[PDB]
């Protein structure tokens, strides 16, 4: 079990102003912490964040949060649930800021709400800099679907963080999981995130800001746009066939044209990934992500998620068979017999 420790400094806050927090499990053997962003979408202005706050409570606010959580799938530490990294010090962020881990704006007199994603990551760090992490050699911060897109909007700046502090000698990794969208065509008939930055005084990577400029940061949302921007190293996990790009797409999985659809989007997707040399990409339609129990199961071209995951830390220390680049080339959800059942 994870416990949690809600932040000493009060006013990094949830979207209703109750403090933010962390769940934390100590190993005190090991010198890798492995740091995990919640998802759950987003709200982007004050009617669809109410909404959210009827009902999502727990996504905006820490006032019901469990004194404990279950580590599971990645954030397990058993061996045989997690043959990748079980021996980590292992931390849960909640995802309580409904901003894609992007915003940098306080509760005032003028906002309703708070949005604190990106300060919220920057605060988790500087308290366990003073439990342990000081000593680390290795940080990989990790997550899934928003908190995917998160990894890629913070890990340079955690790295610049660490740096500014005077920890030099810890390696800041990124693990994007399911985050990695394609800014398409629809099925059938972005705005969302131009209007969401605006609303949470958002901040994106600043190589990625500079290359687009002033009104256009919505562009570093997307993974094949700001990941050539990015110095730390990143390992992207994505479904060809991600179920939450799908419904964007508005389509709800069959006749000719949604089978073309289907098939260049897969297409599209793998073409993405091409100059990702680390890289884990299965021919599935899934929301399925890296902390369920079950996260052994799937292989690419014979090789785990898990061993792969391994490859990539022998690559930072190719390699005669450990592969990292790990990309499906069948053309249609569930090509791959190893995907999500
Ligand atoms: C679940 C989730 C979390 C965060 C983001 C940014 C998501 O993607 C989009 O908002 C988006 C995708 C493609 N075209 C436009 C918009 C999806
Ligand atoms: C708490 O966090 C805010 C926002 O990052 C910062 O301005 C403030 O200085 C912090 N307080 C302390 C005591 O560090």
């Amino acid at each position: 079990d994870l416990r949690l420790h809600l932040l000493l400094n009060t006013s990094v806050t949830c979207n209703d102003g109750s403090p933010a927090g962390y769940y934390l499990k100590e190993s005190r053997g090991s010198r890798r912490w492995l740091l995990f962003l919640e998802g759950g979408w987003y709200c982007f202005n004050r009617e669809n964040c109410d909404s959210r706050y009827d009902t999502m409570r727990r996504l905006m606010s820490s006032r019901d949060w469990p004194r404990t959580r279950t580590g599971t799938g990645i954030l397990s530490s058993q061996p045989e649930e997690n043959p990748y990294w079980w021996n980590a010090n292992m931390v849960f962020i909640p995802y309580c800021s409904s901003d894609v881990w992007s915003g940098a704006s306080s509760k005032s007199e003028k906002n309703e709400y708070a949005f604190m994603g990106a300060l919220i990551i920057q605060e988790v760090v500087r308290e366990l800099l003073g439990r342990g992490l000081s000593g680390a050699k290795v940080l990989l911060l990790a997550g899934s679907s928003a908190g995917g897109t998160g990894v890629l909007l913070n890990v340079d700046r955690v790295a610049e963080q660490l740096e500014k502090l005077g920890y030099p000698a810890i390696q800041v990794r990124g693990l994007a999981d399911s985050g990695w969208f394609l800014d398409n065509k629809q099925y059938r008939h972005t705005e969302a995130i131009r209007r969401g930055i605006r609303y949470w005084n958002g901040v994106v990577p600043e190589r990625c800001r500079r290359q687009f400029q002033e009104g256009e940061e919505w562009n570093c949302f997307f993974g094949y746009k700001v990941y050539p921007t990015l110095r730390s190293p990143v390992f992207v996990v994505q479904w060809l066939f991600d179920e939450a790009q799908l419904t964007v797409d508005n389509v709800h999985l069959v006749q000719e044209g949604l089978r073309l659809y289907i098939q260049n989007l897969g297409r599209e997707l793998r073409h993405t990934l091409k100059d990702v040399p680390a890289s884990f990409a299965p021919a599935c339609l899934s929301h399925e992500i890296i902390i369920r129990s079950h996260w052994t199961d799937v292989q690419v071209k014979g090789t785990s998620l898990p061993r792969a995951l391994h490859c990539w830390d022998r690559s930072l220390h190719p390699l005669k068979g450990c592969p990292v680049h790990l990309v499906d080339s069948c053309p249609w959800p569930h090509c791959n017999p190893s995907c999500p059942t």
